[PDB]
């Protein structure tokens, strides 16, 4: 699962 960046 790889994380997402916002
Ligand atoms: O989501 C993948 C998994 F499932 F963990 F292998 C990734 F390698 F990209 F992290
Ligand atoms: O999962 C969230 C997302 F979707 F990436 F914004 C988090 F901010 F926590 F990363
Ligand atoms: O945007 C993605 C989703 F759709 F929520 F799965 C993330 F995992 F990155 F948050
Ligand atoms: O990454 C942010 C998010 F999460 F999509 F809202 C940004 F506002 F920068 F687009």
């Amino acid at each position: 699962f790889v994380g997402g960046v916002v």
